[PDB]
């Protein structure tokens, strides 16, 4: 019996890179996945929009819809999903936030809205953002040296509230570097990603964590990656 | 102003490179340490314990016990400074555990008693715990690969609450690899130590931390190195 | 002037992730690429091997092979160029080794085989092997520890002859660890690799060695990766 | 038989951290250790200093006297120990080098002089020297990043020889980092010391190799680390 036995999902975002990952993750987990796509698969021009997906949630009443599209796609294609009814997992990054939130609070619509969906990597963030809420000054008086390539950002942030002192493509490359005062002291992370699987599968994640929510007929509509994490592993 | 400025310390561990490590970062941290000691500073007999040390906590009200000295002493040392009625702190590994919290706590006596003193490990101990804790199964279906050399038996139990499969001195090293499935993820944590200047420096810490709890009259007399974590940085 | 500028290669092996890696690294160099392969491009059956093949290097006398395949097709393929007179660069593991150097030996036709065309991991091998060679012994008495994934076995062929004890798809990743016998000194090498890119430019790169030892006519006919690294950087 | 059997040391330094760990480290290795020293062991003024010595070296034909001692001392410390006529092992940084090599060679006394004795540090550094010679250019184009503490100089000097572009205490640490140039392949390497007894034990390895070179009558007189190691493990 597969997890993902009993879902369906129209992916929108078809021909992207990260589209084909989250479709093979989808495959594997056994969610069905409907052959109609936006801006095998038949992909459909950007007029008609609500009848076609209308049609589909009208046939499909499982379906979620996954999107990772544009930035100037965002509260475009949130403000469709809110006047078909449809709930959907959003990782696309960028648009106006408060924009996007508004609407779909006032569809009281469900949905999945992380523009980072490496459920891996949130983890070790919360802990991080734990730590240094729950231990202020802990490291006062480390310092911190940063590698990194082409989300760090918090990183940086939590080693400051714990008292540090500091100045979606193929690979992706973080190395963290803490060392004490006396320098005798040395703790180091390091985080390698080859792919976008690590995406699509907390991109599935969510999914059927979302399916869950809706079945349960829960009160709160909207989530983000730290609640998916939270409910534990539904794999 | 220094912080330990009003604090004294009697080192029951003189001798030891941990003791003279904490002698150090005691003194860095203004607290004044008497010239005596047990089993600069004078050395004491293993007889008239209680009398030696009972008219210099009635010198020194003031005074804090640091103890980090022999596993079959632990029982019998504490047995000691509960009768005198003194403060302490205790990173000593050994004895019977059950018996020597009984001891302390029908005493109603202050004390710390943490086998682990370097602050810092802990803290990252502490958010792996609440990571696992918090987010069951965030990491099913991840491999773990640990090096080591001559504390991590806690680590791969949270790693196993996250869903993963497994089969005091100079230095110390650490390292642990995380990776998933498709192999196409890789987290690794690594950590040196070089000295005991980390345990010191952690020893002092809960010194201040308790200094604090006296002065304040606390109702809960013993604490550990959480409880320190949680006060946030006194230095 | 591109550095690929009059060179040609026939990439058989068109379908492979490798060869189409191949193909985006010689065409950013400014090799050209003929339209045709065996067993945009017109890939061609396995008979009447000989006549497609020599009209092709009868019409582009300046043209290289590149041979990413099968082993059990690595003797007939190279059976085939030596009948045809072309020079060919061939990266394919497996067949009858001493087999496929005797076919070119008598055919004295120009070649490169390497069975590992990453041309940065090479070189850290060779240095590795001049370390073990020039200075025996160097590191008696450290211990290996080693993490891998899904090479090498000369890497710790090396640290034997350097007195150590010790018990092509997408990712690849490898560490090593050197401890000194009293556990004070370590050292780490760590190595990752994300795609296949690495492997293709350094086919192009014996591509480009090649061409130069034909028009210069020289007397050896067979080389390898170390004699393509000693030419120096052909960019 | 241990292999220090038969030789004898005068350590000029025995009070410095690094004279210990040669005289612990000589200990192990079967070297018998003089007791006297300069500027248990009875140390002496810094008069009469030939007349002393030279009724050492009289005494005891065997001796070898290791020097880690003050800049300002390399050039006094040499004459006095040509003119005595005895072998010597300094590690010692600092002087007029090239009036330090006069003194010596006109006195066509035996000695080691290398400001570096960490011998496994030696040969890493040969061996990516040997690289940067043999393979020009070999990483052409990737990038190099460094993170250190508190050596590394030739190790960008090979790097840059390599293609690459680029902007005696307790512990140390050295990480380089190599990436390719579209990101996909990284190689690291990582360094860590706590404590002297590596470079003990390789002032210790200098000697043993030295008095190998005097019992056999050598003709060079003047040897560096790499020439030890290349004579292989004397252990």
């Amino acid at each position: 019996v597969l997890p993902g036995n009993g879902i369906s999902i129209m992916v929108n975002g078809c021909s992207g890179k990260m589209g084909k990952a989250v479709i093979k993750a989808a495959d594997s987990a056994g969610v069905n996945i409907v052959p109609i796509s936006f801006g095998e698969i038949t992909v459909h021009g950007p007029t008609e929009r609500e009848k076609v997906l209308s049609s589909v949630f009208e046939k499909h009443p499982e379906l979620i819809v996954v999107d990772y599209t544009i930035p100037s796609a965002v509260n475009d294609n949130a403000e469709l999903y809110s006047k078909v009814g449809v709930p959907f997992v959003m990782g696309t990054t960028g648009g106006d936030r408060n924009k996007l939130y508004e609407t779909v609070e006032e569809a009281k619509i469900y949905a999945v809205i992380s523009p980072q969906m490496g459920k891996q990597v949130v983890a070790f963030l919360a802990a991080m953002e734990i730590m240094a809420e729950q231990f202020p000054g802990a490291f006062s008086g480390y310092s911190l040296d940063v590698m990194e390539s082409h989300t760090a950002k918090a990183v940086i942030s939590c080693f400051q509230e714990l008292g540090v002192s500091y100045d979606i493509s193929g690979h992706a490359f973080h190395l963290y570097h803490l060392t004490s005062p006396d320098e005798t002291v040395s703790f180091e992370f390091q985080h390698n990603v080859c792919g976008r699987s690590i995406y699509a599968e907390g991109t599935v994640d969510a999914v059927l964590f979302l399916a869950k929510k809706i079945r349960l007929k829960a009160d709160q509509r909207i989530y983000n990656m730290i609640d998916v994490l939270r409910e534990g592993n539904m794999r």
